[PDB]
């Protein structure tokens, strides 16, 4: 298993605009398009992502190729963070895919928000930090998946996703 392989569970594939769990214009592997409203806006923003006219829906391909862009940019951004480049450092290899999979759904600014628990993880206290995940928004908006990623830290293996 590997970052892409999780995260294309989490996400799912959709060759479609959507709305995601928060009712969000996105498309393919969890590429939000915009917060906005109208319907309009998206499909401009993917027009625009993409490189030509789309009239709302991709290809496979170019599914694949905005999460190679998302995933990159993830990591990047976590590298170029202050707060978060210490942590993924800390981190072993399965760990360090649990936080990227973190701010891949929520921004890198939604997680340097989590001071306590990344100050958890960042000691290796495994067991508390998963307790203090769960006392969030996230955890409570998507639970199912929140649990995955929580065990990940909690277990550094691959479990929660084995079954799936």
């Amino acid at each position: 298993m590997n970052i892409f392989e999780m995260l294309r569970i989490d996400e799912g594939l959709r060759l479609k605009i959507y709305k995601d769990t928060e009712g969000y214009y996105t498309i393919g592997i969890g590429h939000l398009l915009t917060k906005s409203p109208d319907l309009n806006a998206a499909k401009s923003e993917l027009d625009k992502a993409i490189g030509r006219n789309c009239n709302g829906v991709i290809t496979k391909d170019e599914a694949e190729k905005l999460f190679n862009q998302d995933v990159d940019a993830a990591v990047r951004g976590i590298l170029r963070n202050a707060k978060l480049k210490p942590v993924y450092d800390s981190l072993d290899a399965v760990r360090r895919c649990a936080l990227i999979n973190m701010v891949f759904q929520m921004g890198e600014t939604g997680v340097a928000g989590f001071t306590n628990s990344l100050r958890m993880l960042q000691q290796k206290r495994w067991d508390e930090a998963a307790v203090n995940l769960a006392k969030s928004r996230w955890y409570n908006q998507t639970p199912n998946r929140a649990k995955r990623v929580i065990t990940t830290f909690r277990t550094g293996t691959w479990d929660a996703y084995k079954n799936l």
